[PDB]
């Protein structure tokens, strides 16, 4: 029946290549798709080939999530195509012009909260600005926990948060193998990237302790190999949980032990955590500090604008 092709699509990001999925079926899916860019949708089309097939060939796209690396070429796609995912990815991939001003407010407000210096804001541009490597396209159908998608009869939907709000995995009961996108990834922790808060959301599971749930549950599954969204295959789930776990918990306490000694914003505490990557990248330490907040751990001296933790 089925066969499953990875391909590997550059992106212009450090994590340098995304896995996208091609499932030939009864018809032909494709998992995850590229960033929005001439080099990724070159390296598509020419692995494509290379299999025999052409993009107007593939009848369903699924997303594991809404981030660029996995939706950007959605625009490529027929007209006749299904595009399948968490219902949430929608305000995202059509860049949805409420949730743009809602996007663009949200990081104006938490650059300021988080303290971080107005020189190092994508401000400009950053050898790239932001959003740009996006898609403009609506899904066709959405999926939740326990759905199925009718080009992947073999596979259930599993809703796995933490990573972002959009994010989902492919079970196949049969085999065990999970179509994990970036739930867990095998050299480099997932942790949660920073999101908006949706119109009319009061309310979003604290994201880290979602992410940790997110991999028990993963590690309570029968898995026998995890097909990730970058790297190589996860074949010891189990093993690959309880190292994130642990590494997750040393960070939280040494974030809690650094702001003993001295009080911080957000961009403090992540200059210390990342002495060497915070001009080169922006991530976490928000997500960590937000964790500790919750758990009533760290408190927040807000009343500046800038943050104390
Ligand atoms: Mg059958
Ligand atoms: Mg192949
Ligand atoms: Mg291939
Ligand atoms: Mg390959
Ligand atoms: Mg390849
Ligand atoms: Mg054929
Ligand atoms: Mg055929
Ligand atoms: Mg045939
Ligand atoms: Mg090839
Ligand atoms: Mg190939
Ligand atoms: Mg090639
Ligand atoms: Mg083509
Ligand atoms: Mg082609
Ligand atoms: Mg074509
Ligand atoms: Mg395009
Ligand atoms: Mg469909
Ligand atoms: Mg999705
Ligand atoms: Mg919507
Ligand atoms: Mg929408
Ligand atoms: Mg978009
Ligand atoms: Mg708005
Ligand atoms: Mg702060
Ligand atoms: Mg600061
Ligand atoms: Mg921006
Ligand atoms: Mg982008
Ligand atoms: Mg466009
Ligand atoms: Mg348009
Ligand atoms: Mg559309
Ligand atoms: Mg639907
Ligand atoms: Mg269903
Ligand atoms: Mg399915
Ligand atoms: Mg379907
Ligand atoms: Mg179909
Ligand atoms: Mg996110
Ligand atoms: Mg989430
Ligand atoms: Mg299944
Ligand atoms: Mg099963
Ligand atoms: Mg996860
Ligand atoms: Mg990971
Ligand atoms: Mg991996
Ligand atoms: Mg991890
Ligand atoms: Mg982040
Ligand atoms: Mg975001
Ligand atoms: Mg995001
Ligand atoms: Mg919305
Ligand atoms: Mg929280
Ligand atoms: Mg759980
Ligand atoms: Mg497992
Ligand atoms: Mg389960
Ligand atoms: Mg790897
Ligand atoms: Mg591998
Ligand atoms: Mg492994
Ligand atoms: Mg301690
Ligand atoms: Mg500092
Ligand atoms: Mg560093
Ligand atoms: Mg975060
Ligand atoms: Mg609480
Ligand atoms: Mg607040
Ligand atoms: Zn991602
Ligand atoms: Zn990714």
């Amino acid at each position: 029946m089925t066969v499953i092709h990875r391909m590997e699509i550059p992106v212009p990001f450090a994590v340098e290549t995304v896995n996208v999925f091609l499932v030939e079926g009864e018809t032909l899916t494709l998992i995850d798709t590229g960033t929005n860019t001439k080099e990724s949708r070159l390296a598509l089309e020419k692995q494509l080939a290379a299999l025999g097939y052409k993009v107007e060939d593939i009848e369903t796209v699924v997303l594991t999530h809404h981030h660029a690396d996995h939706c950007g070429l959605l625009d490529i796609f027929s007209e006749r195509t299904n595009i399948v995912g968490h219902p949430w990815n929608e305000p995202w991939i059509t860049q949805n012009p409420q949730f743009i001003k809602r996007y663009q407010q949200f990081f104006l407000e938490a650059s300021v909260q988080f303290g971080v210096p107005e020189v190092l804001l994508p401000q400009g541009a950053l050898l790239t600005k932001t959003m740009i490597y996006s898609c403009k396209r609506s899904l066709t159908h959405t999926v939740r926990e326990g759905d199925r998608i009718a080009s992947l009869p073999e596979f259930t939907v599993i809703e796995t948060p933490g990573h972002a709000s959009t994010h989902i995995s492919l079970y196949r009961e049969r085999d065990g193998v999970l179509i994990g996108g970036d739930a867990l990834i095998g050299h480099i922790s997932s942790n949660p990237i920073l999101e908006p808060p949706y119109e009319g959301e009061i309310e979003r599971a604290q994201p880290m302790l979602q992410y940790n749930e997110t991999l028990k549950r993963l590690a309570r599954m029968n898995i026998s190999r995890v097909l990730s969204g970058h790297g190589e295959d996860v074949l010891d789930v189990v093993g690959l949980v309880n190292e994130r776990l642990q590494k997750q918990e040393a960070r939280a306490f040494k974030v809690l032990n650094l702001l003993k000694a001295q009080p911080m914003t957000a961009f403090e505490v992540c200059v210390k955590l990342f002495p060497t990557l915070y001009e080169k990248q922006l991530p976490l330490t928000i997500s960590e500090n937000v964790g500790q907040l919750d758990f009533l751990a760290y408190n927040q001296q807000v009343m500046i604008d800038k943050s104390s933790k």
